[PDB]
This record gives structure tokens, C-alpha cells and sequence, in this order.
């Protein structure tokens, strides 16, 4: 369920030429609490998964985000 929804949110920053190296960078940032600064991609994207995301940002409890990260993860070094 979240696995194939995390491939899928790979998927589409790669199709819309976002720097993946970047969203893990940010990712990482997110989900220990720091301030972030997603691009207009990312964010836009970020938002269609992680709805609550503007005020909560996203939590590294989220199974969302932990496929997510590793999903980034492998397409990075893949």
C-alpha cells in the first residue's frame, strides 16, 4: 500500500524534473524537524501526498514517508 505509493511519488518528481538528490536532502530535513525549503516542484507534489503537510509538516513516524525515504533512497543510487 504505501510502498507502491511512495514508487509512485518517485515516479512523479523524476517525470516532473525534480532533483531527487534534493527532495532526500529535504526529506531528511522534514522528518527530523528542521525548516525546510522544498521547491515550488517538490512542494506542489508534497502536498498531493502529505495533506496536512503545511501546518504539520511530515512526521518521521509517517509510513508514508519512511517508504518514501527509501524509495528515494534506491532511485538515487539505482
Amino acid at each position: 500500500g504505501a510502498v507502491a505509493h511512495a514508487n509512485s511519488i518517485v515516479q512523479q518528481l523524476v517525470s516532473e524534473g525534480a532533483d531527487i538528490s534534493h527532495t532526500r536532502n529535504m526529506l531528511r530535513n522534514a522528518m527530523n524537524g528542521d525548516a525546510v525549503a522544498f521547491s515550488r516542484v517538490e512542494q506542489n507534489i508534497f502536498r498531493q501526498h502529505f495533506p496536512n503537510m503545511p501546518m504539520h509538516g511530515i512526521s518521521r513516524d509517517s509510513e508514508l514517508a519512511i517508504e518514501l525515504r527509501g524509495a528515494l533512497r534506491r532511485a538515487v543510487h539505482q
